[PDB]
């Protein structure tokens, strides 16, 4: 009844750099929630993303009435600046104390909130969670942003100073009264999907306290040999943890100590291994770090993401072939059990993202607008950064890698993602007698060796509706539309 | 070089009442293994099944060396008597030791070679290997044979004399010289799949070995509550040994010790469930026994098998139904994930056998021996009682149990045998959204629950080939054209 | 109320075939447990021998009774054969199923048994439990017993017929009433040794329940280095069940069976280790059989146990020598962990019953008829043959091994039997610090490591009572008074 | 070679602050050790705590050398400020980076080599390693020290600021030349005991890698049960890592962090045992942070340890009885098992430091300074504050507990640290079939239940040198001098 602190994207009560500083600050505390996703514009956010905060909410409220504090109040309205000064009215609050994030969508919003609250008599003080270092503070040589990454996290390595450390989750906290304020539920999912929503609990629990149980038990298991299990897909040896990272129920300041803590226990027992894939994990780490401070820097992504350096090429406008790829009918079969992982898992590989998004755009010449929308609707890691860094690195715009007149060619672009072909039999069981040279292109394959594996292809298993010389054909008759205009 | 003993079912060297009584007479011992498919006439053995052969002799080659007797020789003829002459010839032996099997196909052949080599000079015995009893020495009331199992199983626990123990295996035999027969490789699986056979290997391996090892793990593990997870399909809780047990990797004396030597365990534990699936495993290896003991007594199967009571019904003749029903293009999902497993393992569970083959006769209406061919081609437990024996029960001829006119009806034929729909969704993804409800039968859903878990009816999954309320009369009107001849 | 069983020495209910041809006799059994000390005469078995019969007895009550069977009645009285008598009269029984043991005792006992009733009207038979074949049918050459163990043990591997493999538990028995034979408890143990007899359970729980748990955790365990873990004392990997294996809590012809099945497990996979453990350790298996083959032929140790060429040299008469011996102020710090490891578990290590008990004589210099009386009275595998065969080889007479005129020397008898000295210092902590050269010969030590280590002798260890350079001739003073008479 | 770091009593190199601050100083580092024991007067360190000093510092070069840094320098010299003088000289350092300890010797030490460094030209800078806060800016309410333990901890769990969180070990560091310094290894242990003082190694290994070892598995292991299994020292349930905490092998903030990080794990799972026994063992922590705050403020013993109220009581001056209690023939049991403990592993449980030393002042009435020298000489967390605090609370001088006029009396002295008499069983095994009852007093016992046991008291067992109703009347004819003077 003194101060709020109003969660965003932090959903966690361990090294919460709001709550544990208004656990100190010595008043009383309610905390809160405020929903509108219609001031998020066209990132609405998700539909499985929004079925995990559904279940990530409940998850806090009974692990933050434990350490006291009565509720999680929970409002709803249009823009979050005329709910949060009804709950400062409602509960006479004196300090609002949130985290400010990196959209370029809601730092636009925070100082306007910032604006609107400070104006009126209350004061509000930011604070910083979900990131390593800030944006702002990590400089090149004179005073610049950097334009690259490998630049970028070897600043990011060698500061002058250390990042701060976890600090410690508070004690106890108080609300005093849990009634003053007429909290209310709201929906977060369809009714028409309450069911079908449901099953994505085979493979994924969402909470604060599942996330230490998933990084702890890859701490132990996978991280030993992640510098040359990265690209396997049909293992699940890559830590599967970024819908923990993304929805702050991780804090990325946890991950940097308890990697770097412990690759000093493998540099003295002789693992030359295991220090290697902690070197290359905290890589990855940075990456998602680059992506936030990407979108708050230079180039911004400066009024809409998917941007950097295209939307004219002459795409095929067919609905039906959006049909095709969303459902799997498609034929080429590697991007074929992508797109049946994505459906059924609400996940995917980092390189099975990098195959069945490559295709969408090179091969079957769609625009990439479909593919964002597609992929942000059914897809837990679905941020605003590294949504819009990733399709741009994979179809190809960074000075990075993976530039475009380049198709996949899954001949040898499974050898190294899939090479006993675990992961196409795994999806499409239809396919599961192919003697592992024709699993990834059974349109090569000779008609005797197709017959004996039963699989005939028309009846069984589609034909590819793209045939790959064509394509690697079409696409220059097309991409050469690009380089006589720019 | 004295005696010979010639393996045909019972690829094992502990508890083989042939070698251990080759060891202990004295002589030198050769072993053998003539092979001869063209005698078995339409009972040519399997396509997978003939897979299982080649890896289990070559199993049997290491594990029979390190026990002295340089090798195990293999010949190939048209039919055994020239072929198992000339091996005597070639060797110079004077005993044949092999032990009588049950087939009515072999138990001819077996007095013929008795005839066949006993009038030449030299001299037989055979032993009893793959079976509790014998068929002869289990009788009913005055002479006669059962017809039935519940009353001759009550007389195979209630015998005067208990069934003799695994007698122990060989300390060391040798053959002398491993160079004067000239034994021969030989094909068993064809060239155009001898990459597309290798892929059963990664559920099941071969070999006596791996035997033992796969029932040690049973009696630890899932033997405890096999009396409530025997019909549940989605758990591979039920003993996968039946490929072992039907090759005479695994003896049926020792699984008949073990079980009973464990029961008296748990029975003064106070562990009621663990006793009770006890007396209800030895029931289903009592099963095995009593279609031995029913194609060697009164009924026969008198000239060739799948014979009891039918083979007049107007079937439809269309090939492009038996074209669909071996792919899966059928819309019922649960004979459709079990189309899917037949042919990626090589293996059903037996309440899946009941749904997949009844749906065959029944709904679809085509002939029985199109199902017992296609059934013998591509499975490992491919035996001629059992395969024998089981089409006569789930298509309805024995006085034990599924009858005719009565389809299965997925609704409630799935609630049993797969609760969650945890089968359904492992073998056919593109279903793996549907909330458990609808996942036995999509065409009985509405079409927002549909759309709204991406199945569209036609496109990513087929409709049903034949309505359930069409066969459900149209087999009536077939089923009457039995009723007005019998 | 037809048949009786009396149990002697065969405390257990799986393979028992006496129990197991009561349960297919058709007729009810009752079981019996005959006590009489009095017959047995010097043999008046133990003392913590008898606190293993009072707790095994009431293990194989609850054990007996979940197969029906009512009770086990307990009857005491002088003789067995009045009691006996008195137990066919008192039920009305017909038949006695005993089987034979091979005491000397006994031996002359069962034949006056069989004398007794079969003169009465009921009919006798005895069997064959505790014993791989019977001893007159293991024969020499010509006719004879053998005389040595390794040309006998030759024979015991190479029969013309393998030892019959256990034999099937009862399914279920059935005494009819259990309230027409009057029972009574019995006293076994001493009350003044009512609660110091029960602190033996911390490290041996008896009964036969538990005898193939010892077994199984010793076949998947210590068996595979076996060959090289015979003769350390220090780790208990030495398979501590000779105290079920003397009460017939545990059949010799089961641990044949399962070390012979896994042997041929462990011959087929390369452990040339695991293989040689396996005849190793059942030649001391062999060496029990030999001692029951030996007391029942030709040497047969006619009128008494402890006799094998000596019993007139110049023993020291000394009682306050028994009771230094008895406690452990002896000096000596191997046959004084030893002496304490015998009082505290009522059990020693083979190869430490070696020195405490070669020491007694050759060093000490005292009648053994005062050792066999300490050893009968405190131990568990106190047996009448095993502990006359052995007490025969350490102190020296079978022409196998470990003759006179030859003291102990422990300097280098504790580096073959405690290399580390972890069983001194386990035992002895008040030696607890000396650097592992003096640990077996602190007498032999320099004082200044010996007050480093905290060691003085004389007020913290005692003093050797008998030099080691004195006992080497006072023996040859005293063995010269054999080789004057012999 | 511009700055040192030298070690005193840190040694580690995981979160020691001035390591890590001499990583990101720029220059390069050197580190050192100058061992003078002379300068600590009477607290010459030990006879077992040198042996861990010369075993940690080798495991401290070869876990030092993997950062880089060259070596680990050792001179020695009478006093510190020569040598390390002689260290700036010969290497040419700029500055001394070290963190001040807390002993009242070293104090006066520390304030005194701050004197003569910064007067020659180079600059020092201390830092606080083995504390949680400092004992400076913990206060009372108005200005002054605390006088007591439980009003000085609620202070301590309730600070305005959280302690300061694990700074992480440095990444690389650098000597730039290894041999400019002539370093020289130096002796710790005594040429006499080089070998006894190697068998403190069955239990302890030391080294700072082995301190986060033994750390983790106490966390997963005894920490759930710590709040009942606290008193009972039978079981090693009691995280002996206390030589790990004193020699600054384990960092005290580390073990605040991850029992605070992990209590709240627990206390989210309804696990209310589990979050009693975390606040229990910071308590416990509390003791080690009180005992340095004590020395250093106000009492601050004032001019040597083991001082609070006593030294004039008239003791016995018996050398002999400091012969019998060193070495264990007391007769008292439970004090003579933790004398057998002390000096086979350099180790007591808590609780047996309690009854060992109080026996040794309230019962055999010798001085007090006699039990400090031995203890002193014996043990591996001897240090200055614990041993002088824990001295003045067992024998009574904290208004905390533990008063005079109280003998022991192991008669309910036993029941509540050694219920089933597991702790005197093993050490000292001549008394191990007593019932429980007259384990922890013998000379209590009638003679029938122990000449039953083995034990003849005189012989076997000595009597008790001094009755128990002598000195608990002989202690108030000397307590009684304390009350006319005082
Ligand atoms: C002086 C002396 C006294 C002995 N007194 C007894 C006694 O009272 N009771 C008794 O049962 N055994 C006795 N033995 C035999 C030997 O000590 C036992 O084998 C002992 O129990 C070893 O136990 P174990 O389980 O470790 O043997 P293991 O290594 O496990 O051997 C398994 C079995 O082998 C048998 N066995 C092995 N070695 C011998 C041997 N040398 N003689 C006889 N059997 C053997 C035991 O019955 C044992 O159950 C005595 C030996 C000596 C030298």
């Amino acid at each position: 009844m003194r101060i709020v602190v109003w969660f965003r994207r932090d959903l966690r009560v361990e090294d919460n750099p709001a709550l544990a500083a208004a656990a100190r600050a010595g008043g009383e505390v309610v905390p809160a929630y405020v929903w509108s996703p219609e001031e998020e514009g066209p990132y609405y956010p998700g539909r499985v993303s929004r079925w995990w905060i559904s279940q990530s909410l409940n998850h806090l409220d009974a692990s933050l009435r434990r350490l006291g504090a009565g509720k999680l109040v929970t409002r709803r309205s249009a823009d979050a600046a005329v709910a949060l000064l009804q709950l400062v009215r409602d509960t006479g609050a004196t300090h609002v104390y949130f985290n400010h994030l990196y959209d370029p969508i809601s730092l636009v919003r925070d100082r306007r909130l910032k604006e609107m609250l400070a104006a009126e008599g209350i004061v509000v003080q930011s604070f910083n969670s979900d990131l390593l270092y800030e944006p702002w503070e990590v400089v090149d040589d004179e005073g610049q942003p950097f334009t690259m990454f490998d630049p970028f996290w070897n600043r990011c390595l060698s500061m002058p100073y250390d990042p701060p450390a976890p600090l410690l989750p508070p004690k106890r906290i108080n609300s005093g009264d849990l009634s003053m304020c007429p909290s209310e539920d709201l929906i977060f999912e369809d009714e028409s999907e309450r069911g079908s929503n449901a099953l994505l609990a085979r493979a994924w629990t969402p909470g604060w306290q599942n996330a230490d149980k998933a990084l702890t038990a890859f701490l132990n298991g996978p991280l030993a040999d992640y510098s040359v299990n990265r690209k396997k897909a049909d293992s699940a040896s890559t830590s599967l943890l970024s819908p923990h990272l993304h929805f702050g129920e991780l804090s990325v300041r946890k991950v940097f100590h308890l990697v770097r803590m412990k690759q000093l226990v493998w540099s003295n027992e002789g693992n030359h291994a295991a220090e290697e894939s902690c070197t290359l994990f905290l890589r990855s780490i940075g990456l998602r770090e680059y992506s936030r401070y990407l979108s708050f820097n230079h180039p911004s992504s400066h009024e809409r993401p998917l941007l950097a350096h295209l939307r004219f090429f002459p795409w095929v406008v067919d609905e039906s072939y959006f049909k095709i790829w969303r459902q799997g009918r498609t034929g080429y079969p590697l991007v074929d059990a992508g797109m049946r992982e994505l459906w059924a898992t609400g996940w995917l590989h980092d390189r099975i993202r990098v195959v069945v998004a490559s295709f969408f755009v090179k091969v079957l010449q769609l625009p990439a607008r479909w593919g964002m929308k597609y992929f942000w609707d059914t897809l837990l890691d679905a941020d605003l950064e590294s949504d819009a860094l990733g399709w741009q690195y994979i179809t190809g715009s960074l000075p990075d890698g993976r530039e475009l007149d380049r198709i996949d060619n899954p001949q040898f672009e499974g050898y190294k993602f899939d090479p006993h072909g675990e992961y196409v039999r795994r999806w499409i069981p239809e396919l599961a007698r192919l003697p592992t040279e024709w699993i990834h292109h059974p349109w090569d394959a000779p008609v005797s060796v197709l017959q004996a594996a039963g699989i005939e292809l028309g009846s069984n298993y589609p034909l590819p509706i793209v045939e790959l010389d064509a394509a690697k054909g079409r696409l220059q008759a097309a991409l050469s539309e690009m380089w006589q205009l720019e």
